[PDB]
Parts: structure tokens; C-alpha cells; sequence
């Protein structure tokens, strides 16, 4: 582990579409799971996804501010009842490096895992706006 290499800088988009599970995985049954994103010491939770199915929508949209360092997202799925801090059904890693190369990043299944066990797949887009030409 060596940093050096430079990063973009910017915003950052986070479009937390939905989260389907597996075949047979009790994931986000009966409950009500919400997304937890985190960019730099920020993080911004979702709508509380009520009585959905295993299929918890959201169609949210949270708006960072890169500034090298972070180069992922990461999203981590609890209850409403627990907390971000107590036990999460499952996270997911979004990195930010092709959104940082394209700029633009669809909303795609995350693979979606808890401690190691893999619980489903999380839909999430991502963009990024780097500060382009404004003062001038």
C-alpha cells in the first residue's frame, strides 16, 4: 500500500437506485433497509424503504465533493430499527475510478456483501462534474 499518484477533483453523484437479492437470501424481507452512502467523513442515508420487498427501491440522488483520497463509495444497507452503527444486512463497494475516467457511470448491481457473505447486488449510478471552466 503507496499513494503518489494524483486524483480528479470535483462532485460526485450518487444515484442509489434499488437492491435486488439472491434466489434464496432473506435480504431486505420484511423489514425496512435503507442505503447509507459515505464520501470523505460524509455519508447521507436514504428514504426508508417501506414495506418494498426484496427489492427496496429508492431512486435517490446524493451529491459529493471529491478532493483526492477517496476514489470509492462506499454503501453499507441496515434497518430502520438498527443503526448505520450496530449491523448492516449487507454494504457494497462503488468505486469512483470509472466514473472518475468516464464521468459518467450507469446505475449498475454492485455486488452487495456483508462481512464477506455475499448477499446480493446493489443498483447504483454514479457521475462526476470536475470543475471545468468557470473562472474566466
Amino acid at each position: 500500500g503507496s499513494s503518489g499518484s494524483s486524483g480528479p477533483h470535483g462532485t460526485l453523484e450518487v444515484v442509489l437506485v434499488s437492491a435486488k437479492g439472491l434466489e434464496d437470501a432473506d435480504f431486505l424481507n420484511n423489514m425496512d433497509p435503507y442505503v447509507q452512502l459515505t464520501c470523505r467523513t460524509q455519508d447521507q442515508k436514504s428514504n426508508v424503504a417501506e414495506g418494498m420487498g426484496t427489492t427496496p427501491e429508492w431512486n435517490e440522488t446524493f451529491i459529493f465533493t471529491v478532493s483526492e483520497g477517496t476514489t470509492e463509495l462506499k454503501a453499507k444497507i441496515f434497518d430502520k430499527d438498527v443503526g448505520t452503527e450496530d449491523d448492516a444486512v449487507g454494504e457494497a463497494t462503488i468505486p469512483l475510478e470509472p466514473v472518475f475516467v468516464e464521468g459518467s457511470i450507469p446505475p449498475t448491481a454492485y455486488n452487495v456483501v456483508k462481512d464477506e457473505e455475499y448477499k446480493g447486488e446493489i443498483w447504483v449510478a454514479l457521475s462526476f462534474k470536475p470543475s471545468g471552466p468557470s473562472s474566466g
